[PDB]
């Protein structure tokens, strides 16, 4: 059928696009190239060509075949911040990936997803009744920071569980989000003018020289124990594999690491969203207060209460589909396919754009945020915001789950307000890996009122 996309200049087709997404930020390059040409383009990031898409059938394809399972990156830049071959996240060994997965999987689901939804609620409760920790002297809270540390903490206590600083780490899980999300594809000559990078490869070590401090501890009191099999966390689970043949100490520690940034990174600043449309919408809080009133009154909340709450549910994936947090998947092809009719070569590199694509296609009023997109049973095939199959969000499930959590031990206890003429629209965003709030401003501060 033959390839849309901008017109190759022998030498310039690609320096501009790639170039273009450099000054751009990642996010809304696609968000651009892709109202330019067609939902299915084609671009330049490095030598190598990029697919950027958005058609709902050409994204089912790709997250349904094994042969797309791999993700892409400068080799230097992943290389930089750890997870070149090492992580999973953005680990890119398809062998390597595929033994490692498995630890993530498992501790994600299962056993650990039901003591989750108890350890969430313990979390937030107690940094509730410290407020005093994020609150203003006008009485501003600064909604961020607090989500940050509980939703870390929760991260430790499931899968760590070692006694931490919660207020130095948090900021230095911050600094290194900001160098992934610089690095990723910063082309080869970058790397080479030192007084240029130097800059983010130091808060890198900063967060890894702070964290093998936390293992080495982890990794003694497995040494001396009440008898292994009582207690198994994600932690212990891959050190024990080390002990074996299984893993590499490098790999390790790096896994790990790819655990506890995960929830604070994506976590908090999507329930950020929510709390911010919340306040925005004052007949939609109610009906949520209605549910949990209904659901559980003054009952501590518990695992079998997360089906039953169903329009939170409702609005939890009304604002993930508004207001993204991940907008844009990274995978790479590895065999050649013909993909909606189009000829796709293997080490092509795709991102899907599934921000877009969810104002594109399935949904009835995509361009207004209200729980009428979701009364009528949506599709998946339609609506992906965690994607699926061989390699789609491992956390999935228990995210979901820590969302309805926080989201209501704390709606339980608290009326949100905005500040002024604030709405989720009115903030300003950076918009390069993720799509998410700009820290150089302020007003993205929240006003705490109680309850009853
Ligand atoms: C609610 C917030 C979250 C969102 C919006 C989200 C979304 C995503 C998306 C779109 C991907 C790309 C996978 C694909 O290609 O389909 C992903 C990957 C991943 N997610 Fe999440 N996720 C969330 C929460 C979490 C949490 C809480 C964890 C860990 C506790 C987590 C762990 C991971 C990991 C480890 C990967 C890489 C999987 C791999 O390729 O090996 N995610 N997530
Ligand atoms: C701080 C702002 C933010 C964020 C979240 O997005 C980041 C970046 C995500 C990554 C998963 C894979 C994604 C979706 C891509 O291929 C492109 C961007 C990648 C993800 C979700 C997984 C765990 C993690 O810890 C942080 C993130």
């Amino acid at each position: 059928s033959s390839i849309p996309g901008p017109g190759y200049c022998m030498g310039i087709g690609p320096l501009i696009s790639h170039g273009r997404f450099l000054w751009m930020g990642i996010g809304s390059a696609c968000n651009y190239y892709n109202r330019v040409y067609g939902e299915f383009m084609r671009v330049w990031i490095s030598g190598e060509e990029t697919l950027i898409i958005s058609k709902s059938s050409s994204m089912f394809h790709i997250m349904k075949h094994n042969h797309y399972s791999s993700r892409f990156g400068s080799k230097l830049g992943l290389q930089c911040i750890g997870m070149h071959e090492k992580g999973i996240i953005f680990n890119n060994n398809p062998e390597l990936w595929k033994t490692t997965r498995p630890f993530f999987m498992k501790a994600l689901s299962g056993p650990g997803l039901v003591r989750m939804v108890t350890v969430c609620a313990e979390s937030l409760k107690t940094h509730l009744d410290r407020l005093e920790e994020v609150t203003n002297e006008s009485g501003y809270v600064d909604v961020l920071t607090l989500l940050r540390r509980v939703m870390l903490d929760t991260s430790n206590t499931l899968f760590l569980r070692i006694p931490l600083d919660e207020s130095a780490i948090v900021v230095k899980i911050q600094g290194y989000f900001d160098a992934w999300q610089a690095l990723l594809i910063k082309p080869d000559i970058f790397f080479k003018i030192s007084w240029l990078y130097k800059k983010y490869e130091k808060s890198v070590k900063d967060l890894k020289d702070a964290i093998e401090v936390l293992i080495a501890e982890k990794r003694r009191r497995i040494s001396t124990e009440e008898k292994l099999e009582e207690c198994m966390d994600f932690a212990t689970e891959l050190i024990l594999a080390e002990k074996r043949g299984d893993l590499t100490r490098e790999n390790v520690n790096q896994c790990i690491l790819e655990m506890l940034i995960a929830a604070p990174d994506t976590m908090s600043v999507s329930l950020f969203f929510m709390l911010f449309l919340i306040a925005k919408h004052p007949n939609v809080e109610e009906a949520i207060i209605k549910e949990i009133q209904t659901v559980i009154g003054e009952r501590d909340i518990k695992i079998d209460d997360i089906q039953k709450l169903k329009v939170m549910e409702n609005f939890i994936y009304e604002s993930m589909r508004y207001q993204p947090v991940v907008d844009l998947v990274m995978r790479k092809a590895l065999e050649d396919d013909v993909i909606d009719g189009y000829p796709v070569k293997k080490g092509t590199n795709i991102i899907l754009n599934i921000g877009r694509m969810h104002r594109l296609e399935f949904f009835p009023k995509p361009n207004e945020f209200t729980l009428e997109n979701f009364a009528k049973n949506v599709p998946y095939r339609y609506f992906q915001p965690f994607g699926f199959g061989p390699r789609g969000c491992a956390g999935k499930y228990i995210a979901m789950v820590m969302m309805k959590a926080i989201l209501v031990t704390l709606l339980r206890r608290f009326h949100v307000k905005t500040l002024q003429g604030q709405c989720v629209e009115s903030i300003q965003k950076i918009h390069d890996l993720s799509l998410h709030p700009d820290e150089t401003k302020n007003m993205l501060e929240m006003i705490f009122t109680p309850r009853n």
